[PDB]
């Protein structure tokens, strides 16, 4: 089934792509209509970065969640 | 930059999985509005799958090339 090919690929790629700042926790993400949003840190880097002034880091990639468009 | 993140995921996706039935060519493809379509084999394959009447592998997986939707 073709819904499932994007379906790993997208956890592969949550999985083996940590926050680009702390580099260890899991990034933040959250679904809007039919994307995942990948942002580029986890949440704590996020707030972080807001209370340091850098916005550097900000950022995301979104991903259709299914296989066909 | 993130749209770059976008295409090298994208590069990367199209080189690691191959044709899903002779395992070796590269998939066909096809770019559609704001979508790369990744076909599940490569051409030679698709039309012999029509020749022999197998239409197992048929499908693709439908991509956004940009980073941002
Ligand atoms: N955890 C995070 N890491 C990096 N960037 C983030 C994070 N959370 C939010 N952002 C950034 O905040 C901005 C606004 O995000 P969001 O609320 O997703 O957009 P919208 O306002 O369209 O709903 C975007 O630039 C997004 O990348
Ligand atoms: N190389 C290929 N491998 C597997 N399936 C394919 C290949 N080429 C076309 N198909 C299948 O043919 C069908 C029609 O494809 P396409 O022409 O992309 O759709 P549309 O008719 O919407 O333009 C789809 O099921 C698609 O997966
Ligand atoms: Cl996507
Ligand atoms: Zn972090
Ligand atoms: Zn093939």
């Amino acid at each position: 089934d073709d819904d499932d090919k994007k379906t790993n690929w997208l956890k592969r790629i949550y999985r083996v792509r940590p926050c680009v700042k702390c580099k260890v926790a899991p990034r933040d993400w959250k679904v809007k209509n039919k994307h995942l949003r990948i942002y580029n840190m986890c949440k704590t880097c996020f707030n972080n970065s807001i209370d340091i002034g850098d916005d550097t880091y900000h950022g995301h990639v979104d991903w259709l969640m299914y296989a066909d468009s």
